């Protein structure tokens, strides 16, 4: 699969999600277990702007590695771009729990809190973030 | 600077000025091109009380976008809340060719004169204010 899933991240890379997505479908029916070919054709929904089918391949990308932190921050993106700022900050926070040294999970915690109004909280994150990298 | 500015504006939303204003210059240091950022320093100065440092960051603003209302609006604010009613009410109008249905600009341009002793023309501005806002 790994040839239609190169194919698929030729076109992803391109900026042609829609036959990104076609090409990665492709190939996980030809292998159907990896958590990176899942997580990738629940980024190009992402960028197509479908964060429901994009939640739906974060999930199973998920649970063949519950530990990607990756996966747990970019499922907290899609929510977040959707409005879902408490189950984003959920999301956010396990991905942080899994890498607390990331600036942008917690630079993303800090803006997911800001805009619900909590700006002790944002203040609190953005402070953290700007000590792991300084200068954005 | 995204980070630096966004933590200057958690503490403006919060209310503290003083740090939003450290923020930002951070943040203007990082990157000194943006309309938006000089804007928001100067309404931490102009919330601060400072109108002479905020007139002078509203400047910036302006050159960098000529054609921002919100900057000649709050230009002309910061000359108002300073007794300049008459170089306010020059920068209230350049607010106004830009935005001319900004019930906002029209009702304190009528302050402005109001405040001047000129009623006749403060009465015109009511009124067209009130036509686009028929209520406050």
């Amino acid at each position: 699969a790994e040839a239609w899933y190169n194919l698929g991240n030729a076109y992803y890379k391109q900026g042609d999600y829609d036959e990104a997505i076609e090409y990665y479908q492709k190939a996980l029916e030809l292998d159907p277990r990896s958590a990176e070919a899942w997580y990738n054709l629940g980024n190009a929904y992402y960028k197509q702007g479908d964060y429901d089918e994009a939640i739906e391949y974060y999930q199973k990308a998920l649970e063949l590695d519950p530990r990607s932190a990756e996966a747990w921050y970019n499922l907290g993106n899609a929510y977040y771009k959707q409005g879902d700022y408490d189950e984003a900050i959920e999301y956010y926070q396990k991905a942080l729990e899994l890498d607390p040294r990331s600036a942008e999970a917690w630079y993303n915690l800090g803006n997911a809190y800001y805009k619900q109004g909590d700006y002790d909280e944002a203040i609190e994150y953005y402070q953290k973030a700007l000590e792991l990298d300084p200068r954005s």
